[PDB]
């Protein structure tokens, strides 16, 4: 895998876009969560190293990946994207019924994600949603 590029600013844009979408629907406000951000980043790097996009890499599930760091999450969702520009990704997820369901969910109060963008043209979003016990 090539070198990673900083995407902090990208994720600030994306969080803001998702927040505005949810606000226009009068849905609940999601707070950015450090644990979800760490899990999303670790997973995004594995997806990129292994040349795949999948929710079940190495026999893990999104809940299980989050429970490795914090077992108090009792409800979670995961959305992925690859090869899609930042200013197109929300609409690309809205066009998928299962992805749209996650973006407009009322079950979770926390969000955290990561964008992997590398020098060899890997471009992956991982966005997680969660609710703690």
């Amino acid at each position: 895998m090539g070198h990673k590029i900083d995407t902090k600013e990208d994720m600030k844009i994306l969080y803001s876009e998702i927040a505005e979408l949810r606000k226009k629907l009068n849905l609940n406000h999601l707070e950015i969560d450090d644990t979800l951000e760490k899990v999303a980043k670790e997973y995004a790097i594995k997806l990129g190293e292994n040349r795949t996009i999948t929710h079940t890499l190495f026999g893990t599930t999104p809940m299980q990946r989050i429970h490795k760091y914090d077992q108090s999450f009792n409800l979670t969702r995961e959305i992925l994207a690859s090869g899609i520009e930042l200013n197109r990704v929300v609409n690309a997820w809205l066009n998928s019924p299962s992805h749209k369901e996650a973006l407009i969910n009322t079950d979770t109060d926390k969000i955290g994600g990561y964008r992997l963008k590398t020098t060899d043209n890997i471009d992956i979003f991982v966005v997680l949603f969660g609710k703690r016990k």
